[PDB]
């Protein structure tokens, strides 16, 4: 179908560029083992301190889930920028 | 010194969470290795385009230089909002 | 060359979510002549204002110009966040 | 009440100042249903891929509706800067 | 266990430093309790309102619940972006 | 003039939610103090370290003036929000 040819802002890439894109992905799984990781650590820590109310309260205290979260999206959107500073589309 | 006992929000550490923190901070090194790369094709792009006037208005109205530039902060915070949830201080 | 076959995360797209992410770029495209438009307004108030140094001085403070490249920012990431929740790529 | 002089950095605004900033928010305005209608695609998408499990978990994978959100906070961010360009409050 | 000393980035730091750190945490103490004021506020214009559905409805469409939310998380990442800025660690 | 009843998304406000405002305008200028005073300690730094090209490296690597222009940032949009959240206005 080519449809990216029917997407403003199309412009043809080389095979460096496209296999630059495909580095800062296979980067970005690497950031996305590590989060899952991270979360995991959290579930646990937070089963263990169940019955210890002044941990349970220092855990909600410090919002490690909310902080987590916010660094995902920030890998996510830092990717997306790179990716266009590498595919520099023609476009607003 | 202890010197991070004098600043607040000091909470101690395992070693668990100190690997996790230098985790981070290894992928953080992979990304910004990632980003010099990118930079250096980006001057190659503009080296090799100089006297192509309309390759040269190309490159300055994708602004890629702009864009690897938020790219890089946004990697940047969201490894500090990782190792935040890792470490999880206890201050606001 | 179906390059966008060659990157992760590829996925076919109706024409459907084609034209929304055309009418994002579209509406980005007005947004970016409204952008434009301001900047003139504020290289204009600057020239007018030339001598008036307390006038200068306000202007400085108020730090238009740099406003206004933080609301271009934003804009175009939004753009883009939008753009992904159409076109939905099957990667991190 | 003339409330506006009793906030901190009030400034007196043009006709061309107020004309600008309600530009922004008739620019938003399209934005704001564009975002509605996006949200309504992916309800359907949802409707549609019921039942299909590995249509249900692209989805999931996908998180549209998140990055829609994200979107939406972008855009609306940028408009309040670009007002903020235009405005040119007298404070920090 | 000068477990500081453990993590990637350490630099040894001065009074100066500390101080001005826990200066900047002192000012965030004091927007972490004006966020709890406003959040405040926020529930009592809620309960006064039930059963005025328009006011309800204005609520609701003004969403500040979310916008006090977008504020804390830029108030926060603000004040570790300054403490980043003293303490200067040698790490991407 | 009342200009801002031309302004779309004009609400009439109380005086508790000017006083709001108001206190988040002061405790932002309490924040550019600071800033103000770290921008100061930085240009020390650098005028101490001029000559000793190791720590001048050290501190073009640490990009604290950068650091510190995303936490003015930050501070600034963050209060926006919060200002937001309490004026509320009727636009999106
Ligand atoms: N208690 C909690 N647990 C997990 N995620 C949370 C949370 N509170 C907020 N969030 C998430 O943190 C980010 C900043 O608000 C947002 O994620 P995004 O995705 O980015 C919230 O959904
Ligand atoms: N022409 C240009 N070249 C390189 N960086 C640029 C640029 N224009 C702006 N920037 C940088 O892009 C980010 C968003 O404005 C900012 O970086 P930070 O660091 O984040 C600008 O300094
Ligand atoms: N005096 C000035 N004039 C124009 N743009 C400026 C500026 N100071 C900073 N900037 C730009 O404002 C954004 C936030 O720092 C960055 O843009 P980006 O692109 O996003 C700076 O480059
Ligand atoms: N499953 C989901 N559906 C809709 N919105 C979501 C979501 N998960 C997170 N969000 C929203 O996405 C933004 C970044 O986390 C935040 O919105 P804001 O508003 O900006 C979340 O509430
Ligand atoms: N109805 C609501 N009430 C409170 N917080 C909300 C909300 N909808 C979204 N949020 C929160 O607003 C930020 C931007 O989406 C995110 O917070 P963070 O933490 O940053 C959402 O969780
Ligand atoms: N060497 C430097 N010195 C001071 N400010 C800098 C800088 N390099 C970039 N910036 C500024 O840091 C923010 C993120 O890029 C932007 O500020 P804003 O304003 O936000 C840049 O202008």
């Amino acid at each position: 179908d080519n449809q990216h040819k029917k997407i403003k802002g199309y412009r043809d890439l080389s095979q460096e560029e496209i296999d630059m894109m495909n580095r800062v992905k296979e980067l970005g799984s690497q950031f996305e083992k590590l989060i899952q990781d991270v979360s995991d650590h959290l579930r646990g820590q937070y089963n263990a301190s169940l019955h210890n109310r002044d941990e349970i309260t220092r855990i909600a205290n410090a919002e490690p889930g909310r902080w987590l979260a916010i660094g995902k999206t920030d890998i996510q959107t830092g990717m997306m920028a790179i990716i266009r500073a590498i595919a520099q589309p023609d476009s607003f």
